[PDB]
């Protein structure tokens, strides 16, 4: 009697799925059932990232520009990769916290889904390779959020006319 989440079902990290993943993202929206989580995520206006992996290690190599309170903090760190189980990880509060990588349809736009931890702090983030996007590009992102019952008015946004770091991104690439 419980629907279950096509969108939602691991699929194994490989080499060619982490040279899908290299370059620059947008962080979109996310929503979980943990009601601090969303108020956490609320200060977070907008932010682009960079991902390197590195295969040998099983890591990927970020480098963040998150706005917050406008101004940009830029900030670098290193996720580990579960090749076998499809998810990647990151230390969060000192704990690692894993993610399953779903990439969508559309290759331009991927989910991380955090369903591996308790059940009541489940919640979901989507992420595409431009700033903007359409209610259509979200579709498999709603889907799932209608599927681990998580109302569409928990979602938080980023809004992308708040972004105070491209003035940052773009320096960093003249250098
Ligand atoms: C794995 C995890 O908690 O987060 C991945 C990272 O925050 C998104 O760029
Ligand atoms: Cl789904």
């Amino acid at each position: 009697q419980i629907p279950l989440c096509a969108n939602l079902v691991p699929v194994p990290i490989t080499n060619a799925t982490l040279d899908q993943i290299t370059g620059k993202w947008f962080y979109i929206a996310s929503a979980f059932r943990n009601e601090e989580y969303n108020k956490s995520v609320q200060e977070i206006q907008a932010t682009f990232f960079y991902f390197t992996p590195n295969k040998t290690e099983d890591t990927i190599f970020l480098r963040e520009y998150q706005t917050r309170q406008d101004q940009c903090i830029y900030n670098t760190t290193y996720l580990n990769v579960q090749r076998e189980n499809g998810t990647i990880s990151r230390y969060v509060g000192g704990q690692e916290h894993f993610a399953h990588l779903l990439i969508l349809r559309d290759t331009k736009t991927y989910m991380l889904a955090f369903d591996v931890n308790d059940e009541k702090n489940w919640g979901l983030s989507v992420y595409a390779d431009k700033p903007e996007t359409t209610k259509e590009q979200l579709g498999e992102f709603y889907e799932a959020l209608d599927c681990l019952r998580i109302p569409k008015s928990d979602v938080v946004y980023t809004d992308w006319k708040k972004d105070k770091c491209e003035p940052l991104e773009k320096q960093h690439e003249k250098e």
